[PDB]
């Protein structure tokens, strides 16, 4: 409970503001569960006050009251985060940007749209306007915010082509309004945006987002079905590769997975099957078909053929992290690692884990551009059992190869993606002088001694250059 | 064969012919002549009329009254090949697809047109219909047709996104018409297609075509600059890995090429100078300078800010076997080859061969999609000496890792891009039993003795497997 809350809150009439204990916990909170150990660790967690700016200028009126009364900020979309990100540490404010979500300009390649829209709501916009949709999006497409991807997120549907938040040309530019007596408006182009991506909020608000956009196609549903993990894996690194079949999605679900968790779908699995699941622009569906039956590829579910789709979900909210979500929903033992499987070794080094963690882990892999080459990333599923176990399993992965992305952790280092170096905090102090905006995310900021030059395999690397 | 060209005409009322002898030799030569040893070889090949079918019926009126009467049919699109694909060996009839132009359907993802409309007006339809355009085209853009580009092509420009038309889904269907004594329609999908791809219209005629389609942005032609050969293609390779920053077009050309032939870019080059031809859309433009300024290249020309500027070229007519068309003009004495740098290795493997043949030879890249891989494709400018000298050229490419498509032969296996095999034999059995289809251009119809199942690297690979 932070000493200057009333005084706050006198300056806030004409704001959309929440106290409510139950609802200021409820929107304290994003998907951080997902992990037994943030679970436990982030249980107290709770803000003092919920504040909903509308506009821009009364988020400006927010942030100058907030500094004032040295009241930390926490910025928060719509709070499907699975790390804690949007969790308030030090309590102060929940800053919510879900009312920011003006949509202003949508033109041949490009959208420039507020924070707080959903990413569902802005392709229904493009579509509608000139055919066209976002690049990448989460399998939370129809409750995450654009803004908390940018600020929370790395890739998902769509990285098979694009890559990911972590490269270039994926975010075209960010305007972001900083925690300072006077709050300024930067607008960041070219590799300055790269400072806010993945960095929690902890570097300014983003109040405008210019993202490209690509062309809105007839994506079809399709299932391939294998008789093992490593089959699967080899067809759809196959798939992937293929330059002139355009898809949108190329998952593996290892068996059991797909026939235990995928419920809906279960009458076209079987026992003992694994999957790979596949959005296929229309345009290339044949040749998708054609490339699969040369390539031993049984395909067991094709949205075209399969007749009454009547309460389906899409396959996107079997891939990515619903699929964690379809496992828990039934075993709520059920956590998850983050991996890169660096090429061009991806196949052997997926089949390796597989082996070396039977029963106890269930491979689901994500096949991606990653610096150029085509690879796949994984969030297999891990059967909780200790702390100290689930620990033993990630440095395993790391020691044969397979960097991990520890999502067992809230800080941006020790998650494993947003490196800190000197850029990176001189930017802090830049738009967050007195340390505001969601503390305690940052453990160089708190830790002059700590060391931020270690740490391997970042996925978004610092912009200092050697 | 018993050629009878006085009945076949009479068969022909209606249909537009025409026998004037410069119009027709004009009518029965490409641009082999890029070639020295085919310039010398083809001199004195001519057809004996041109027929010019504006339906499909007329065209399968041509076809029957052709096999009755044993007179060869050579198809031709708009004669732009470079190896004489189009070119009547055996006289008889040049069968012109240039009036069955027809733009029949524009959906999203996809077109139906007939084999005889040029890219550029194409484009320029499905541009206007929805904001659609080709997914690749030859830098022969605004004079080749789209049938032709099938039948004797192979790539270009949008290949560095989609690869060639070797990769499935770069075409979704094509019609074919056989030449049997009742000519048969063929509706070819799947891989059955790609029997007729680069078959240099052997095995049948293209009547429709259905392509995909790809998003038109506002492509945006930028020069980057070099002092090295070695420094450009380093440059090219990153900006081509860059998954995010979206580009139709990245080509190497080593000084001194653009310095001596690019001549109504001269304001922007220097001696010495290499360049990177690129093509970047504009939602891109902005991560391309940054990028561009953290990767040591400069950009010497940017379209978006050099003004509106008439008489200049676009890079893509600066680029593929346009940049050989600059350097033949100015020096007659140029030539070039065809090469595969295999990746990994594409940069040991250019800069070996860069350096093997000072003088002699000018580098010139153009990188793509190959396999899955990014990886650059070769187009060296070669300075003619004599036959022999240019055939150890080729072999040592060769020998030193460097597969050579050779350009200097006029038949399907000498070329080293459409590998005969089993099916491909067959094919051609069915399609044109008496062999009147372009007669001379696929070695294995005429040679039983023929080891089809030797080359090494085929660009175009047989069906054939297991
Ligand atoms: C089932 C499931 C599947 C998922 N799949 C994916 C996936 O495929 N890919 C993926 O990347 N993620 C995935 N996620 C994570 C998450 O859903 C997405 O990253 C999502 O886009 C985050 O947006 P949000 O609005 O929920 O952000 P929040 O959770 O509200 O916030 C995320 C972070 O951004 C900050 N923030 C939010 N808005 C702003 C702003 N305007 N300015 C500055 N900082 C801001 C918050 O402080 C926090 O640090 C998944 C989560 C779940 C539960
Ligand atoms: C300066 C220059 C640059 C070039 N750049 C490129 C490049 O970047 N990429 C590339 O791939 N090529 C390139 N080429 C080669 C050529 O321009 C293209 O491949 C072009 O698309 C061929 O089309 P066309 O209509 O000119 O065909 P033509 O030359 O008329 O014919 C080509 C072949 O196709 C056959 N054919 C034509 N129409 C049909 C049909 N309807 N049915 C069956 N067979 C048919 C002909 O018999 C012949 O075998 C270039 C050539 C030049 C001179």
């Amino acid at each position: 409970g932070h000493m200057n809350i009333e005084a706050l809150t006198a300056e806030l009439d004409g704001i959309r503001i929440e106290d409510n204990e139950k609802i200021v916990q409820q929107k304290s909170r994003d998907f951080y569960w997902y992990s037994p150990l943030l679970k436990r660790q982030l249980d107290h967690v709770t803000g003092d006050l919920v504040v909903s700016p509308k506009t821009e200028a009364e988020l400006i009126r927010v942030l100058k009251a907030c500094y004032r009364h040295e009241v930390p900020v926490t910025p928060r979309g719509t709070g499907t985060g699975n790390y804690g990100q949007a969790m308030p540490l030090s309590g102060g404010v929940v800053l919510s940007l879900a009312d920011m979500n003006d949509i202003r300009e949508i033109k041949p390649g490009w959208v420039i749209c507020g924070p707080g829209v959903i990413c569902s709501d802005l392709d229904k916009a493009a579509r509608a306007h000139s055919g066209q949709e976002l690049r990448m999006h989460p399998s939370t497409y129809h409750t995450a915010t654009v803004g908390g991807f940018i600020a929370g997120g790395s890739g998902g549907i769509g990285s098979i082509n694009w890559g990911g938040l972590r490269d270039f040309g994926n975010i075209i530019r960010l305007r972001v309004v900083t925690m300072e007596q006077e709050p300024q408006v930067l607008e960041l182009t070219g590799e300055d945006l790269h400072k806010v991506t993945h960095a929690y909020g902890t570097n300014g608000i983003i109040t405008e987002i210019e993202m490209p956009l690509a062309p809105a196609y007839d994506w079809i549903d399709a299932m391939v079905g294998f008789d093992s993990f490593d089959t699967a894996a080899a067809y759809a690194n196959a798939l992937a590769r293929q330059d002139g079949i355009l898809t949108k999605l190329v998952s593996v679900v290892a068996a059991p997975c797909p026939f235990d968790y995928f419920k809906r779908h279960q009458k076209f699995l079987k026992e003992g099957q694994s999957v790979v699941l596949v959005m296929v622009a229309a345009q290339s569906h044949d040749a998708f078909k054609a490339f699969s039956a040369r390539s031993g590829g049984e395909i067991i579910f094709d949205a075209t053929t399969a007749g009454d789709l009547k309460g389906l979900p899409p396959l996107f909210e079997l891939s990515w992290n619903h699929t964690t979500l379809r496992a828990l929903r039934v075993d709520p033992a059920w956590t998850y690692l983050q991996v890169l499987y660096p090429f061009p070794n991806q196949l052997e080094l997926t089949a390796k884990m597989d082996r070396m963690f039977p029963g106890e882990l269930i491979s689901h892999l994500e096949f991606v551009r990653f610096d150029g080459d085509i690879t796949c990333f994984g969030l297999p599923l891990v059967k909780f059992t200790t702390d100290e176990r689930l620990e033993e399993i990630m440095d395993l992965h790391n020691a044969n190869g397979c960097p991990i992305f520890n999502p067992h952790r809230y800080t941006l280092e020790e998650g494993g993606m947003k490196q800190t170096d000197e850029i990176q905090l001189a930017f802090k102090r830049e738009a967050d002088p007195k340390g505001l905006l969601n503390p305690g995310k940052m453990i160089a900021w708190d830790d002059p001694d700590y060391d931020f030059n270690s740490g391997k395999v970042w996925l978004f690397k610092g912009l200092k250059q050697a």
